[PDB]
């Protein structure tokens, strides 16, 4: 059996600056630090820090005064920015620059009372940051996820309308909704293509290049993580038996027996680790060396605050 890695896979920027936030506050501060939300949705990272005196919460309400607090990679709503910045805490900022600037555009559109559409999943933590950045009750912010909702939408004055993306959508899904967007809306105004980062871009290109290979695609990523779910769909589509696994403990035999071609690849939230572990169990199952693939180089690293280093 023949084991393919794709390239790139796993750690992003955004990820490995939000992990080296926590990991800093608490060696600089100790325990306890305080997490708003997963600082990015992987169990291993979360037990992880959890086990090294991080707490996460969900609500800042569940957080004591005098306190250090982070915000997760996948950024605040306003409230929340303002709930924690009117009591007695210590605040630093792991949210991710590429969603700080899709927020920037957003903030933007709520000052000039003109109405935004975001494209995302309803009760992912990025829009509620995201469509937390618009208050202005003159102008509007509405969510779509498909064309269908684009067809559905009505708007206030469709003449002043701008649209901003998540960042781990499907690239090819979000094409169709944007394609939907400006048929229905012609004056809308957006960025070049989406908000879709490098790393989910390039991951799912990555994917693709590896599900034209292997026959079964092991996507390593925890379950509540969006892009991690995106690389195994698109496989899927690709018609590869696809599976997202936390861990080498989940790879069932039956998934890779007589399969002489299996690719793996990971989420931009899963550490190295946990892909080198898998590689370990498919080699357990007959596989031979790990061989990467080819891949488009990812040069960008985002720097902790200074006051955290
Ligand atoms: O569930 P998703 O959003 O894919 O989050 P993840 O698995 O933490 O991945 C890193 C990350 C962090 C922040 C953002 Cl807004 N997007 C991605
Ligand atoms: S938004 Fe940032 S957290 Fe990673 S998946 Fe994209 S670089």
């Amino acid at each position: 059996m023949q084991i393919l890695l794709a390239n790139p896979r796993g750690f992003c920027a955004g990820v490995d600056r939000a992990i080296s936030i926590v990991e800093n506050a608490l060696a600089i501060y100790g325990a306890p630090i305080y997490v708003r939300h997963e600082v990015v949705h992987n169990r291993y990272v979360v037990d992880s820090l959890r086990e090294r005196g991080a707490i996460f919460i969900e609500q800042i309400s569940e957080v004591p005064d005098g306190a250090i607090l982070i915000f997760s990679a996948h950024g605040v709503s306003q409230a929340v920015r303002n709930e924690a910045k009117s009591r007695d805490l210590t605040v630093f900022d792991a949210t991710c620059p590429l969603v700080t600037k899709v927020h920037m555009e957003v903030a933007r559109a709520s000052r000039r009372g003109e109405e935004s559409i975001l494209i995302g999943h309803a009760g992912h933590p990025e829009v509620e940051g995201t469509m937390g950045q618009y208050s202005n009750p003159e102008g509007g912010m509405y969510l779509v996820e498909s064309p269908d909702d684009v067809w559905k939408l009505t708007v206030k004055n469709e003449e002043k309308l701008s649209f901003m993306t998540q960042t781990t959508l499907s690239v090819d899904d979000t094409s169709d909704v944007i394609d939907a967007l400006r048929k229905r809306f012609p004056k809308i105004v957006g960025p070049r293509k989406d908000d879709i980062c490098y790393a989910t871009t390039n991951r799912q290109e990555a994917v693709r290049a590896l599900a034209e290979q292997a026959e079964v695609v092991l996507v390593v990523g925890s379950k509540n993580s969006s892009n991690s779910n995106r690389l195994a769909e698109l496989a899927q589509r690709m018609g590869k038996r696809a599976f997202l696994i936390d861990d080498a403990k989940d790879i069932q035999e039956e998934w890779v027996k007589e399969v002489k071609c299996v690719g793996v690849t990971a989420g931009a939230s899963a550490p190295d680790i946990l892909v080198q572990n898998v590689v370990a169990r498919l080699q357990q199952l007959g596989g031979g060396e790990a061989i990467p693939l080819e891949g488009r180089e990812e040069n960008i690293v985002f720097e902790v605050p200074k006051e955290l280093r």
